């Protein structure tokens, strides 16, 4: 009697998933990166460790980041030696805090996409949380729902512990939310603490300390969603294709651990040299059905691991250097974010096109191209159109 | 020059996200609930324990649970004294157990359905992995496409630390999945091991030694797909609508969380209450634009966080004894195995329903739900479709 191929028909979406808003936030401590070896191996009791100290002020001179925003400060630092010291039973005081500064951190982001978009958030009909810091039972997806007040049957993506490309992933996982579902308004919300991975310094543990340069606090949130509403809503990007694949010849390159000590890091290969020698496949996959091959043609989004890794893709596809720009313009400013890095390049490109009066959000340029790098090793891959003005 | 709308409508599929394939698979170790008290107040040193032992057979010979399958074994509790205990130091070992024991088992499940479906492993597209026991850098799913040899170029949804309504969850998510994209096949694995969550017993934690009798290990996998090809490809279910909420007046009802000494469960309100006072609702949501109002017209799947849950819901709607006969016997003989537990009664209900030449995979009836129930309190609801034989 009933027919499946009609509601099939009526339940889905036209369009192309279309990013509407983009809202960021950071914790108010700001943390200098000039003064960061001086105060790391202080509050962590390492200043006797002059070799190592020396080490630590290379790889914050070499990072490319001028500040980071840290939820953590002096003050709790003092309060939790455990977590200063390199290995020390932490996890319960350090998930203790990101369990509430996740979804802390997360409202305030996505209270700026919701306000961008101006839409009523009983609309919000999808939300991804997507962290790298800390897990818990409801998770930081039933937190958001709560503190934001949107409807409980909000239809939840709880993605934890998913590591730096994750960036990518979300973005990946709302394009097939939004483009499926008629009507379907999708948040997306990227929550990064470095609580769980701070750490002390050890000389024979120096894949752990270049962490410890670069990572910092951050969120992003998003509205994604297909057949926008004209001169209601607002287009910025649409995805149109994706992909995600592990790079040959990279087994254990970024493993991370969570145990009694925290978030533990460790690093086993080349990762510049790993992704710049996949990244052309990656481009090829993408772009080659669009009938495009000058790579410097389209705007681009890196997640800037390290700047060592933009370098090497820079000099591998002869790229102009201003077109990482603003993936490391949020690098200087934020440092690694982990997922929500390219979040935020999104925001930066934007915000710099509009300002500086190019004719669409994408850099003046219609197609680009957006990649997360993470453990695995894996690349994400998303192809992004941009929007005129 | 592209056409957005052209690639669009060429990236999508046409029919309804069908399940082609299920296979499931448990540790070897078959742990008898008859005598698992004797088993379980000698192995945590608690035999001294008299009332609390008697308040445990009780909960025991209420489960109507026959047997559990378990990876932990008495020489891997006598080797793990931390885990014994009710609150000790031990997440860092029940880790090892099951970084380790979740991809194994999934890989068992996932070998059984890639060969009940019969086509190369290399068609499979998307992989989504759900587990609530343990996480890593990379995950599970990394680690399963590893073991199973899938592309590395498999688009992978790695759910972590979801809670017991994640049967649902991984379905609502295959469902998007394969609906948005032509030719994809997802391939679903939910594995859950107990070893994060066992402890020993303490009388005034009542709550936490209910799931002492009631979780056990199993692992699912299914392969889900639009458009099958006929008469190659053998359609099983197929996925309708969905839906997740999280009822009202049930904050704190099932709180987890996962600290240093290991995953604790600790219960708060009244679950079986909560479920069956909200149950209609669900059901309406999901039937009345079916013009299906008999809840004993369609067939059931029921996630069975515990017997009250079940025997509450069938009070309320006055539904047969017979319709929760499949849930009721994936409880008997493997206990609640968190999310693959409503993976374990579809495959039940089909083989069931195929061995007795039924007329369609859901016990003779066009129309089912497959509800999901955890953490929020969360309900997940999936409409489903049978197969004509």
């Amino acid at each position: 009697m009933v027919s499946v191929s009609e509601i099939r028909k009526a339940q889905r979406a036209e369009g192309p998933a279309t990013i509407l808003a983009i809202g960021t936030a950071n914790p108010a401590n700001c943390v200098e990166q000039s003064t960061y070896p001086d105060f790391y191996f202080k509050i962590t009791n390492s200043e006797h460790k002059t070799e190592l100290k020396e080490k630590f002020q290379r790889m914050c001179d070499k990072s490319m980041i001028k500040r980071r925003y840290m939820y953590l400060t002096e003050e709790i630092l003092k309060e939790n030696p455990n977590v200063c010291e390199y290995m020390a039973p932490s996890l319960d005081a350090r998930q203790d805090m990101v369990v509430v500064e996740v979804p802390r951190l997360g409202k305030e982001a996505a209270v700026k996409a919701i306000k961008e978009w101006g839409q009523p958030k009983s609309k919000i009909t999808h939300l991804i949380v997507c962290t790298t810091s800390g897990v818990d039972m409801p998770g930081a997806d039933y937190q958001l729902t709560k503190l934001l007040g949107l409807r409980p049957y909000v239809k939840r993506y709880m993605m934890y512990q998913q590591g730096c490309f994750a960036g990518g992933t979300v973005l990946r996982l709302a394009k097939d939310l939004a483009e499926n579902n008629k009507g379907a308004r999708v948040l997306v919300v990227c929550s990064e603490v470095t609580a769980v991975t701070f750490r002390g310094p050890s000389d024979t543990h120096l894949d752990s300390l270049v962490g410890q340069a670069l990572f910092g606090d951050g969120a992003a949130a998003l509205i994604v969603g297909s057949d926008p509403v004209p001169e209601i809503e607002k287009p910025i990007f649409e995805m149109v294709w994706t992909a995600q694949t592990i790079a040959p010849d990279s087994e254990g390159a970024i493993d991370v651990h969570l145990r009694e000590a925290g978030l533990t890091f460790h690093l086993l290969k080349d990762v510049p040299g790993i992704v710049s020698k996949n990244i052309t496949k990656a481009l090829v996959e993408a772009f080659e059905p669009l009938g495009i091959s000058d790579y410097n043609s389209i705007f681009w989004i890196a997640h800037p691991g390290g700047p060592a890794i933009l370098d090497q893709v820079e000099q591998k596809l002869a790229l102009k250097p201003e077109k990482m720009n603003a993936t490391r313009e949020v690098l200087s400013e934020y440092g690694n974010m982990s997922s929500a890095c390219v979040l935020f390049i999104l925001d930066e490109m934007r915000k710099k096109s509009t300002q500086n009066g190019l004719k669409t959000t994408g850099e003046g340029l219609e197609w680009g191209v957006l990649f997360g790098f993470g453990p695995g090793l894996t690349i994400e891959t998303v192809v992004l159109r941009s929007v005129a003005i």
